[PDB]
């Protein structure tokens, strides 16, 4: 695997090429991207695409997100598009917001995973849109990890778990969200949130009102106390009996010095608790404890989707009352 260091915001055309011609020639290349750092192969090369899968151990059924660096593009992999829809997506794009089409016969199967639609978005990343401009094709790009892995959020992630299993890994730094784009299926009326993202439902109703809202994790025990008002007593509980570790926001540290803590970031921020999450989660596996126990946020904006990968992530191990821990441990 070539391992090409390339600067996120001013991007090295000469070096974006070298990954580009890989690309072209059906290699793959991990990227840095917005959200999450994506593993990408030429969206119109079915064979290509199978190598993403490889790569990942990725079981073959679950469809591929095509990305696109301009408009001329989508009308290559997507058709019958409904006007309102491409007038949002001229104004949201590029931008953590992926739009579930209905497909053109240049999609091949290995990327829609036989489903007559198509999953496409526009990276806000100048590494993802030059590769893709370089490219000349769209790219399709699931998060760059190993299967059960968290979605990568920095270099190191991809090279732990893909070096030597991809042509490419560039090395553009911490993706600047964390979490993986918003998805909403525009095939069906009214619309459907199919994964929450940066891109948020407050938004997505101010621009579709009629929108309809509905592993990745560690392997550790993984326990989301959502009541913030118990917090204190479930840790005095649960660390008794467990070596626990502390998923928590910067402001309730010293709250619990002496116990192991995975610093998420600030709660007046919740895009630094955002970009935070995935690599928290890869933390509590390398430290040696028998379960992590993590506190809630906020629903508001990214808060949604930090909730909704941190529900995922613990196995729906979820404590709302204290007596809850009787379910979980
Ligand atoms: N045509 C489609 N219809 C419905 N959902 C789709 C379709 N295409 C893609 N998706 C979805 O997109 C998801 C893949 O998101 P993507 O970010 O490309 O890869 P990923 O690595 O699976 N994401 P994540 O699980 O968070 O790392 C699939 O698992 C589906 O949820
Ligand atoms: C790689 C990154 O773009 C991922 N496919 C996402 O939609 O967030």
């Amino acid at each position: 695997t070539q391992i090409i260091k390339i600067d996120p915001l001013n991007p090295e055309i000469d070096k974006i090429k070298i990954a580009a011609d890989v690309i072209r020639n059906g290699g793959t290349v991990a990227f840095p991207t917005e959200t999450v750092y994506g593993l990408g192969a030429n969206a119109f090369d079915g064979n290509a695409c199978l190598k993403i899968f490889q790569a990942k151990n990725r079981p073959v059924d679950n469809p591929l997100i095509v990305h696109i660096a301009d408009f001329n593009q989508l009308f290559e992999v997507a058709k019958d598009i409904p006007d309102k829809v491409l007038e949002i997506a001229q104004i949201v794009w590029p931008g953590p917001l992926t739009f579930v089409l209905k497909k053109t016969e240049r999609v091949p199967k290995e990327v829609t995973a036989g489903l007559d639609t198509v999953a496409v978005r526009m990276p806000a990343h100048p590494i993802a849109l030059q590769l893709i401009r370089e490219s000349g094709v769209p790219i399709a790009a699931p998060s760059a990890n190993l299967a059960t892995r968290p979605s990568p959020t920095k270099a190191e992630d991809v090279i732990v778990d893909l070096n030597g299993r991809v042509d490419v890994i560039i090395d553009g730094g911490h993706t600047f969200f964390g979490v993986e784009s918003t998805i909403i299926n525009v095939t069906v009326e009214p619309p459907v949130l199919l994964r929450p993202g940066p891109f948020t439902i407050e938004e997505l109703k101010k621009l579709f009102g009629e929108i309809v809202i509905p592993h990745y994790a560690p392997n550790t025990r993984l326990l989301l106390v959502e009541n913030r008002n118990i917090f204190k007593d479930v840790v005095s509980l649960l660390s008794k009996k467990y070596k626990v570790a502390l998923l928590i926001p910067k402001e309730l540290s010293k709250e619990f010095e002496g116990l192991q803590q995975i610093i998420l970031g600030s709660d007046e921020n919740l895009y630094e608790v955002a970009r935070n999450l995935f690599d928290s989660f890869r933390e509590l596996d390398k430290l040696n404890v028998d379960l992590g126990i993590m506190i809630g946020f906020p629903e508001r904006g990214i808060g949604f989707a930090i909730m909704n990968r941190a529900r995922k992530a613990s196995g729906f191990s979820i404590i709302k009352a204290i007596s809850d821990v009787y379910k979980y441990v």
